[PDB]
């Protein structure tokens, strides 16, 4: 997919990317949710992303809605898999249908950094 075309392909996607590095996090911690008609947050999906930045089978029919969704990803368990440095906090995705005007369908999540630390130094938890 060379330049031109740079849009996704399935309704919703997930992507999660290291902007330490720039490239894609591997087994990190993700879930969807929709707006209910109740105004609360109901399960849409859930999962790890991949090497290549996409997750199967958080894919559903449930992606035939407003366009209401609410991605969480949990960096706390990414950073003690691979021992990198501390973050500050998880970033999410939480847009409205029918509001100003989207495009793409994919969440971008990048883990940038939040500390001086660099050298992969692996550390103990808060206990």
């Amino acid at each position: 997919g060379p330049t031109g075309t740079g849009e996704s392909k399935c309704p919703l996607m997930v992507k999660v990317l290291d902007a330490v590095r720039g490239s894609p996090a591997i087994n990190v911690a993700v879930h969807v949710f929709r707006k209910a008609a109740d105004d609360t947050w109901e399960p849409f999906a859930s999962g790890k992303t991949s090497e290549s930045g996409e997750l199967h089978g958080l894919t559903t029919e449930e992606e035939f809605v407003e366009g209401i969704y609410k991605v969480e990803i949990d960096t706390k368990s990414y950073w003690k898999a691979l021992g990198i440095s501390p973050m500050h906090e998880h970033a999410e995705v939480v847009f409205t249908a029918n509001d100003s005007g989207p495009r793409r369908y994919t969440i971008a999540a990048m883990l940038s950094p939040y500390s001086y630390s660099t050298t992969a130094v692996v550390t103990n938890p808060k206990e």
